[PDB]
C-alpha cells in the first residue's frame, strides 16, 4: 500500500472529518475514556487535523519504507513490518473500537500518574485513524509563583506538575489495521521493542561470524548492545543486497580495488577476511553491508548515503 | 570544524558543568534575565544535559553537515555556513555574556506572551553553550476542571494558558562563534530566513535560465513559491556538481541512456533542451541536479539517496 495511498486514506479521513474522542491506555493496559471538555476538544481536533496534514498531506517528502529498512529520514513515516505487535499495538487495536455508549471511563482522582499513554481517535469516511502519545516528565513547565499576597520579584516554579501534556505530537498511529512509526524511540523504548531488533542482530552477527568476513567479531558484539547498531544490523540482517548475495572473495577484492573503502575499511593482514573493530571501522563496514557505498554515473563522485530507496521498484 | 571536534567540545563543557544561567529574549529584542528557582533550575540543567548527550554525545550517527547542504537527515546539527545572521542570532551572541551582576531581570506581570524564545546558558570547562527555543505553535496541555464543594462532575481543561512551557527540545544552539540549527523549521519561520532562501532560490533560476539545458521554467517558479522547493534550489545553487558544469549534451544523453529517467525526463524534438514541467518531473530533475541518482559499482542497482555525504573529506 503505496505512499500516494496513504495520502489519499489520510485525505478521505480528514476532508471527512466526522469526529474525535480521546482514549487514556493506563499502566494495568485497560483503556479508560477521557473526559476533555468540548473547546479544549476542538482545539486539539483543529491542531491535530493540521499537524497531520503538515506532516502527510502537504508534506511533499514523506516517505513510507519499512520499519525494518530503519535510516535517518525526516519527515518519513515507517510501515511496521514485524510480526510482533507490542502490548499496546494491540491496545490501540482496541482502542479503535470501543462503543460509544460505554462508560469505563477514566477518573482523574489518579494524577495522570496512571495515564501510560494517549489515543486519538480522528474519524472520517466511516474509517477511524489512531493517533498515539506517550506520557512524558511534564516538560517540566514552570510558572511564576506569586504568593506574595495575591510579587515583581517573584519566581518561576512548577506548580502541579500533574497535568496532562498532548503537546501535538504523534509518536505513531495505526489505519485500518496498519501501523505507522513518526518518533522510533517511543517504539524502541516504551513499548519495547529493543528485544525483537537485538534478536534480529544477534541474528546479523550470526550470519556475520559464520561468513568469515571479518576477523575479530567482539569489535561488533560489544557494539551491539547498543541499539543505534542493532538496528543497523537488524536491516543487514533482512534487507542487506550483499550479505548472502555476492560471495566473500567479491567482497574483499572489492574493499581492496575501492581507493575509498580500501582508506576507510582496513584489509586483513592475509587477505580472505576483514580486520573490523574500532567503532568508525564497524559504522563504514555496516554501511558497506548497506551497500550505501555509491558513485556517480554522471560526475563520478562516490558519496555516503544516509538514505536510499531503490527505483526499480 | 567536524563532528568529532564538537563531540569533544561538547563533552568539555559537560563533564566539567560549571554553571547554568536562563535569559528570556522578548520581542522587543532585549535580553532579560530570568528568575527560575533552584530546584527546577536543577531540574533544568539535568534534562537539557540528557537531551544535549542523546543528541551528540551518545548519538553515534550524529551528522554536522552544512546549513545551505539541507537534506533529510534525523539526528543531525546543520552548520551555519551563511554570511547573515538572523536577529536572534546576535540576541544569543549577546545572551552569552551578559554580566552576571546586571539585573536587567525579567519582569514576570508581562504574562509570558512578551516571551519570545528562551535561552539556556549552560557554561563548562569555562566556555558558554547557548541553547534556543521558542513556542511552537502546535502545543497545548489541559488540567482536570472539578469542584463542587473543594459527585463525578468535571472534565479535563487547560485553564491559565499563559504557563512557560520550555519542552527540553532545542529548536538551535551556540558553540563559541560557531552556530548550529536542529529544528529548520524554527529558523525559517521564526527567524525569517525563508527571504535568503527564496533569494537563493531565484538566483539557482536564473542559473538554470542561463544554463540553457531547460526549455520552461514556468513549472519552476510555480512551485517555487513553497519553501520546499526552494530548500532544494538553495541546494543546487551552491552545491550542485551538475550545474555550473557547461555540458547539456551529455546530460542529455545520460538522461537517454539511464532507463528510469529517461521515461521521466523527456527530451526536446530538437534534442539540445530539456521538457520540465510536471511536478514529478521537477522533482526528478532537482534529485538529478543533486547527483541523487547514484549506481552501486558493486550491486549494479540505481537508487534514489535522500540524504548523502561527499566522501573526498
Amino acid at each position: 500500500m503505496t505512499t500516494q495511498q496513504l495520502k489519499e486514506k489520510i485525505s478521505k479521513i480528514i476532508d471527512n472529518f466526522s469526529g474525535i474522542r480521546v482514549v487514556f491506555t493506563t499502566t494495568a493496559n485497560e483503556l479508560k475514556l477521557s473526559r476533555i471538555e468540548g473547546s479544549a476538544l476542538n482545539s486539539i481536533a483543529e491542531g491535530f487535523i493540521d499537524k497531520i496534514k503538515e506532516d502527510i498531506i502537504n508534506n511533499e517528502d514523506l516517505t513510507s519504507p519499512l520499519l525494518s529498512n530503519f535510516d535517518d529520514r525526516k519527515n518519513a513515516l515507517f510501515k511496521f513490518d514485524y510480526e510482533q505487535y507490542p502490548e499496546e499495538f494491540n491496545k490501540i487495536t482496541q482502542a479503535i473500537a470501543i462503543p460509544p455508549n460505554s462508560q469505563d471511563y477514566y477518573n482523574p482522582l489518579n494524577k495522570f500518574t496512571d495515564v501510560k499513554g494517549i489515543i486519538i481517535l480522528i474519524s472520517g469516511d466511516n474509517k477511524c485513524l489512531a493517533l498515539y502519545k506517550n506520557k512524558t516528565n511534564l516538560a517540566v513547565l514552570r510558572n511564576s509563583r506569586k504568593m506574595f499576597n495575591l510579587d515583581p520579584d517573584g519566581y518561576l516554579k512548577q506548580l502541579p506538575n500533574e497535568i496532562l501534556r498532548l503537546d501535538f505530537n504523534y509518536d505513531l498511529f495505526s489505519i485500518g489495521e496498519d501501523f505507522y512509526i513518526k518518533n522510533h524511540k517511543t517504539l524502541e523504548t516504551q513499548m519495547k521493542f529493543h528485544q525483537v531488533i537485538e534478536a534480529q542482530a544477534v541474528i546479523a552477527l550470526n550470519s556475520l561470524r559464520d561468513s568469515l568476513l571479518i576477523e575479530d567479531i567482539s569489535g561488533l558484539e560489544k557494539s551491539s548492545r547498543e541499539i543505534s547498531f542493532a538496528r543497523k544490523l537488524a536491516k543487514i540482517s533482512k534487507h542487506s543486497p550483499v550479505l548472502g548475495k555476492i560471495d566473500t572473495k567479491t567482497i574483499i577484492d572489492y574493499v581492496s580495488q575501492h581507493k575509498y573503502l580500501s582508506a576507510i575499511l582496513q584489509i586483513n593482514e592475509a587477505g580472505d577476511k576483514l580486520l573490523i573493530k574500532t567503532k568508525t571501522s564497524q559504522k563504514h563496514f555496516i554501511k558497506l553491508m548497506s551497500d550505501d557505498y555509491l558513485q556517480s554515473d554522471l560526475t563520478k563522485i562516490i558519496y555516503m548515503s544516509i538514505a536510499k530507496d531503490r527505483l526499480d521498484e
